């Protein structure tokens, strides 16, 4: 009747799988555990048929699917988004990475205790690595060419993020801060964004010492 | 003439990929950068025509491709083993990142200051991870059925390495420790690892705090 995805009320692991969603306008429900619902989680985390339990989860009557990663390159898969020859897929897979080395960046040092310090190191070398996007984006209008893939949703999380962790960190990268608001500008993310569903906060777990609280 | 795998001469992110390579008996040559070779790395980096220089990296006259997932997968790829239909390659991306998070788990705190006490932490929580694992092999030969895929030498390599950790971890799940003895038995790989180009250690960079030196 409609596919369902689980995961904590936060932008975290899953955002970009929701912006791919509404790109798409695929239709689906959320199964979205608040703060205060870790015993909600676990009373439920058991009973979904997933083999390997864990959140986010997708369920689609046809697949009860749990790694966030490979629940965004399900849904692109059935869209026929992954590539066309080995070539093309390995292409967006090593799209997918590069953007990953970013936003697990962060993940990383989110919640660690040394996260004021670690946050200096990862800073330092973000410059280098949004520079392959920027040169990547120099002939392409997204990451793949001419065409939305999902690793282009992927990078819009990880800059949104960024971005709050140094508000200044695209300054010398226009061809970034351009892509950042064409993704913004697509009428479908353009009206989740302005939407209801739209979860602006937080970026991580509450928890966290970096995109944390309310 | 022949595909390149470039890392560093240790196991980290690639020893998965070796093995696959080596169970599909495909035929590759080896940059391998030694722990005092940095500078050699530094001018190879941007001249191999890598658009996200990393390492690994593969190069094969059909692809200069760089992010150590995308590599296993395209010369998964390469032979047809990454699905049929976008629920089996969900499956095997699902297979793939429960493995991750074993493997990177470990790599996450390799090398911090903490290392002794996060190790702690993380054997704690390493038994709910094998247990998934346990319980999809009870059923089931390899990770996805009958046939090899390339998660089992991901879940393989992860087997290895949190033994060293805690060379107890498997006591209490035979499934897993007869898997890894499948895996070892397997023609190609039983000769791999009794060859010249095994690279029994480091696990880690030689400067990590655990699966370091020499
Ligand atoms: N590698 C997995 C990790 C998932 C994960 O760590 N999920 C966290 C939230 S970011 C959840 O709290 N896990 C719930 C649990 O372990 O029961 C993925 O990419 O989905
Ligand atoms: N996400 C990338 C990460 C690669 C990576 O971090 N490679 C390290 C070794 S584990 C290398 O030293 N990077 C070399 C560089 O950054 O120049 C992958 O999975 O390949």
């Amino acid at each position: 009747m409609s596919p369902i995805l689980g995961y904590w009320k936060i932008k975290g692991l899953v955002q970009p799988t929701r912006l791919l969603l509404e790109y798409l306008e695929e239709k689906y429900e959320e199964h979205l555990y608040e703060r205060d619902e870790g015993d909600k989680w676990r009373n439920k985390k058991f009973e979904l048929g997933c083999e390997f339990p864990n959140l986010p989860y997708y369920i689609d009557g046809d697949v009860k699917l749990t790694q966030s990663m490979a629940i965004i390159r399900y849904i692109a898969d059935k869209h026929n988004m992954l590539g066309g020859c080995p070539k093309e897929r390995a292409e967006i897979s090593m799209l997918e990475g590069a953007v990953l080395d970013i936003r697990y960046g962060v993940s990383r040092i989110a919640y660690s205790k040394d996260f004021e310090t670690l946050k200096v190191d990862f800073l330092s070398k973000l410059p280098e690595m949004l520079k392959m996007f920027e040169d990547r984006l120099c002939h392409k209008t997204y990451l793949n060419g001419d065409h939305v893939t999902h690793p282009d949703f992927m990078l819009y999380d990880a800059l949104d993020v960024v971005l709050y962790m140094d508000p200044m960190c695209l300054d010398a990268f226009p061809k970034l801060v351009c892509f950042k608001k064409r993704i913004e500008a697509i009428p479908q993310i353009d009206k989740y964004l302005k939407s209801s569903k739209y979860i602006a906060w937080p970026l991580q777990g509450w928890q966290a010492t970096f995109g944390g609280g309310d």
